[PDB]
């Protein structure tokens, strides 16, 4: 409705004022390790390992991330870790992963995350091959609203790619990596992200901004509807060439409306790019390809998902053979306390 369309600003106002509060004075040690019971070890990486845990007071399940202080310092990841936490701690949106708790001890940092049964968008896209445009419309719409939200808080996401897109047990999306995201007011210059998803401005080494996120959406949609990215080659150098010379040959089965949106979002002219015009986000929301989408209902999660993963996460969890390796030793003396005081 007219003026009800304006009621979007009412939520955004409350969203920013709630963000800053947390962004200014961030939370620390909202839990301690002996408040959880280790159920299974879900996976192990370079930072450390992720475990499925049960909160003793509630019986709720989370994916706790343990990351070795000393191993982070080695990997030169101090800045990403801190920035990711500070962003996640302050953020609040249905299609973003929720940092429930956060703490540390002498030996390692702890990020207690809402556990999501359902794989990455990448591997799932491999299985199906390509999504039907109504399927991709459902995923796009979520990424759009997510981006509206984040841009409002003057945050570029800078890392949109299928691997960073987990699927709800409800079949909806959860966005999962924030090591790259920046609270930028004007413009920034850091080269980071995956070649296929870089907007020409990143590659050109001029400054860029939040427009870059809108480009990536374009690439992400194309891939979901085509089963492959629009700009792709056997070398990153070549992938750049094809992006800067932004000529996008669609598949035959691609809708004319879907074509119209893609030529709008995938636009080397960042003064002619959908997302960065008079109406900003609304141009993308009011487009002919998105007339059949109820954004507010997408937000409510009141839209029936096109597919629900049967991940069996909560119960079957990790087969983990029988008796395997796991022990969380916390050192007698503190290590790297200086570097992670902010955490």
């Amino acid at each position: 409705k007219g003026s009800e369309q304006e009621s979007v600003k009412e939520f955004l106002a409350k969203a920013k004022e709630d963000f800053l509060k947390k962004w200014e004075t961030p939370s620390q040690n909202t839990a301690q390790l002996d408040q959880f019971d280790r159920i299974k070890t879900l996976g192990t990486g370079s930072f450390g390992r992720v475990m499925l845990v049960k909160h003793k007071e509630s019986g709720n399940h989370y994916a706790m991330k343990i990351l070795d202080k000393q191993k982070v310092v080695k990997l030169k990841q101090i800045e990403h870790t801190l920035n990711e936490k500070r962003i996640l701690q302050a953020v609040n949106f249905p299609f973003l992963v929720k940092l429930e708790f956060s703490f540390k001890d002498n030996s390692n940092l702890y990020m207690v995350m809402e556990y999501v049964a359902g794989g990455e968008m990448f591997s799932h896209l491999r299985r199906i091959g390509r999504f039907s445009e109504p399927h991709a419309r459902f995923y796009a719409a979520q990424i759009v609203l997510t981006f509206e939200y984040l841009h409002s808080l003057d945050l570029i996401y800078r890392d949109l790619k299928p691997e960073n897109l987990l699927i709800d047990q409800q079949g909806y999306i959860q966005v999962t990596d924030f090591g790259f995201a920046k609270r930028v007011k004007g413009r920034t210059w850091t080269l980071c992200g995956t070649p296929e998803y870089l907007a020409p401005e990143i590659i050109l080494s001029k400054g860029y901004n939040k427009a870059v996120d809108w480009w990536a959406l374009g690439v992400l949609i194309y891939e979901m509807a085509a089963g492959y990215p629009p700009f792709f080659a056997d070398q990153p150098i070549q992938i750049y060439e094809k992006i800067v010379s932004g000529k996008v040959r669609f598949p035959s089965h691609f809708s004319s409306d879907l074509k119209d949106l893609l030529r709008n979002l995938l636009q080397v002219d960042l003064t002619k790019r959908f997302g960065n015009l008079k109406n900003g986000v609304n141009d993308i929301k009011n487009h002919k390809w998105f007339a059949t989408t109820d954004w507010i209902a997408i937000y409510q999660r009141k839209v029936e998902a096109p597919f629900i993963p049967k991940f069996k996460g909560p119960g079957d969890t990790s087969n983990f053979d029988d008796y395997e390796e796991e022990e969380i030793r916390v050192s007698i003396n503190e290590k790297c306390g200086k570097e992670f005081t902010e955490f």
